[PDB]
């Protein structure tokens, strides 16, 4: 009966603990000794670990579903509560020490937060249907779609805080959430749907319009097929064969030729992304290594993109339209992080989404036959479209941009909400959140090929338009060169939790956020640090000093 102790912990399993959801089943309530740090993780302090699940049930597809959660409460506690976000189609339960993304080694638990994670309402080892594209099969049960969209995050947040109050004898002082990609989508949902849940939110590469991802996939697949060479084993063009890595490298080298010095400093980084988009056209741009146009004047050479190739990538990058020309997603920024050479290793973190690996007799691009393609067909098209795995690439090739995009707005049968309803987080009404003191940091890599950074930018533009002074509670950090959540030739690592707490608890807004490069080899250097700047600002070299050193740069308007 002493608070914050072994006996208080073990007493949480079963009924002296009163859970807010009566269908909470604790499977584990265990005292854990402090654990040492490892090469990939910081030390963990002594704590009560609780895991279990909420709302065990049987879905209409005959499969079991439940909301799993795991929670960690340190014996020596700073008064703060933390939840980490998801990834992909979720379905797995992590260590739940409180990941802060950004390629960070530290966990929130290592900083004496109480921390929690969920699997989002389904389980990849159980919910795996061979007739419904394996692990996207949760899409066959309506309620599992709801838990994946919002309800699992909500159930798990309430369960955590109630255990925190019981264990420590007081409510948490402040609460925080960080997530990227599908995790970024959840933090944006929380600020909109559950504004008192978290005081501080970080949301990277946010899939805030995730049901549109597969529409862009069918589009980029069909856009690249004329440049393909040869067929796969089902008869479908080898989309991966449309550009060798050498070809994509010619592109990004041409983008650097047009765009790199527009920020004032030729450094392999397009800091002035707006000016870059205004200036770069592959059908006219020069290959800076030779005098000549990037696009072949006649026959194809190695220093030379064919007119078929140039036409294809321009169309992929423009974004999908229907027959009326209505934009269905957004366009994509040209940026050097479409390629990248570190040593002899070409950068795949852009390629892998629309093209897949050149060196293969099959298609393996995310948007052609991989997970995003399958996820669309079973999780976001309503009704679901299960099919054998070998028909997926053909189905993106036949995808009809007048018919099939409607299916992310439809309800049908017992699927009573559309995929945009339960998964979309497009709302700019953040007033409840700001007016209890909430603070939000958005980030996003410029050469992300899952979600367009420019579409996060348009979202932030709509937010500040609807809430004047938005920069007093919400700020957006674009990262030139970064791929999806990590990687690529840019400064893709950063501590997002320290500036967030300062903002929430002390009122210090972030005028910049320090960042560094996970792969400085992309520039041939041992390290690069750069200020991330609050949109619309960009990093600006002070005129003197090592270009790889943050302190020589300041956040400023574009020139
Ligand atoms: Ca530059
Ligand atoms: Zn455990
Ligand atoms: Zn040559």
């Amino acid at each position: 009966v002493p608070l914050a102790s072994r006996a208080a912990c073990e007493a949480l399993k079963d009924g002296d603990m009163v859970w807010p959801n009566a269908a909470t089943v604790v499977e584990v309530a265990a005292w854990r000794d402090a654990a040492p740090a490892t090469a990939s993780a910081a030390a963990l302090p002594e704590h009560c670990e609780v895991s279990g699940a909420i709302a065990k049930r049987t879905g209409i597809d005959g499969y079991p579903y439940e909301i799993k959660f795991r929670l960690r409460m340190p014996a020596e506690w700073n008064g703060r509560f933390f939840m980490e976000g998801g990834s992909g189609t979720n379905g797995s339960l992590s260590a739940a020490t409180g990941s802060i993304g950004g390629g960070q080694i530290a966990s929130a638990l290592s900083r004496n937060f109480a921390t929690i994670a969920t699997d989002g309402g389904h389980d990849n080892a159980v919910n795996d249907n061979p007739d419904a594209l394996g692990t996207v099969a949760f899409g066959l049960d309506p309620q599992a779609r709801l838990d994946m969209g919002y309800n699992s995050y909500d159930q798990v947040t309430q369960a955590g805080k109630a255990a925190v109050a019981r264990f420590y004898g007081r409510a948490a002082d402040k609460s925080y959430f960080i997530g990227c990609s599908e995790g970024g989508r959840e933090g944006m949902m929380l600020s909109q749907r559950f504004p008192s849940h978290y005081d501080g939110i970080v949301a990277g590469a946010p899939g805030y319009q995730l049901p549109k991802a597969g529409i862009s996939g069918a589009w980029t697949t069909q856009s690249l097929a004329p440049a393909a060479v040869g067929l796969d084993a089902q008869g479908v063009p080898l989309i991966n064969k449309s550009f060798s890595d050498a070809d994509l490298h010619l592109l990004s080298q041409a983008i650097l030729g047009t765009c790199d010095a527009l920020d004032g400093l030729a450094d392999g980084i397009v800091d002035n992304y707006r000016a870059c988009q205004a200036a770069f056209d592959p059908a006219t741009a020069a290959n800076p290594a030779n005098g000549q146009a990037l696009q072949c004047v006649g026959a194809k050479t190695a220093d030379c993109l064919s007119p078929v190739q140039v036409t294809a990538i321009k169309r992929a990058m423009a974004g999908p339209v229907n027959s009326a020309g209505t934009p269905l997603y957004n366009r994509w920024a040209w940026d050097a992080g479409m390629s990248g050479l570190s040593g002899t290793t070409y950068n795949q973190g852009w390629r892998s989404w629309w093209l897949g690996s050149f060196n293969s007799s099959a298609n393996n691009a995310q948007r052609v036959s991989g997970f995003s393609a399958r996820s669309w067909l079973v999780d976001f098209a309503t009704p679901p479209e299960p099919m054998p795995m070998t028909q997926v690439a053909a189905r993106m090739m036949k995808f009809d941009f007048d018919i099939d995009p409607l299916k992310i707005w439809a309800t049908s049968g017992q699927f009573t909400q559309s995929s945009m309803d339960w998964h979309g987080a497009t709302s700019t009404d953040l007033a409840a959140f700001r007016d209890r003191g909430g603070k939000m940091i958005l980030y996003h890599g410029m050469s992300d090929a899952a979600f367009s950074a420019l579409d996060t930018a348009d979202y932030y533009e709509r937010l500040g338009a609807a809430m004047p002074g938005a920069a007093g509670f919400a700020r957006l950090f674009l990262v030139p060169g970064m791929n999806h959540c990590s990687g690529g030739p840019g400064t893709d690592r950063f501590d997002m939790l320290t500036p967030l707490v300062a903002w929430v608890e002390r009122g210090e807004a972030p005028d910049q956020i320090s960042a560094w490069s996970g792969t400085p080899g992309y520039f041939g250097v041992a390290a690069r640090t750069r200020p991330l700047c609050p949109y619309p600002q960009i990093a600006r070299y002070k005129g003197s000093g090592d270009i790889n050193t943050e302190a020589n740069f300041a956040c400023a308007a574009p020139p």
